[PDB]
């Protein structure tokens, strides 16, 4: 409350730690359905259903122009593209497969950096 604070985690690392944890995802080999926005024009569907799209160039694009205030508005997008591909793939497809693997990986990586 005012004039009532915890004590100040340092959040000066945050920035450069949420890139490398975003490059380490750019080059996982499960990435290939993520790297590049879904193409709203070639894939009947897309628009309609998924009203947030994200994908890793987009989260790099925010990230390098300083669009994420703080490293949980970082997760929820990363997070929101896994979210995505669920909405839209089966589980038993190589994206819906990718996706979940996707998701694994991100979350561990998440934990051993920040918890």
């Amino acid at each position: 409350s005012m004039s009532v604070k915890k004590p100040k985690r340092d959040d000066s690392k945050d920035l450069a730690l949420c890139s490398m944890i975003l490059t380490e995802m750019e080059t996982h080999e499960d990435a290939w359905p993520f790297l590049l926005p879904v193409n709203l024009k070639l894939v009947p569907g897309y628009k309609k259903v998924i009203k947030k799209p994200m994908d890793f160039s987009t989260i790099r694009e925010k990230l390098s122009s300083g669009q994420y205030p703080n490293l949980e508005t970082f997760a929820l997008d990363v997070r929101l593209v896994f979210d995505n591909c669920e909405t839209f793939n089966e589980d038993d497809s190589d994206i819906g497969r990718a996706g979940h693997n996707m998701r694994k990986y991100f979350e561990k990586k998440w934990t051993d950096t920040f918890k």
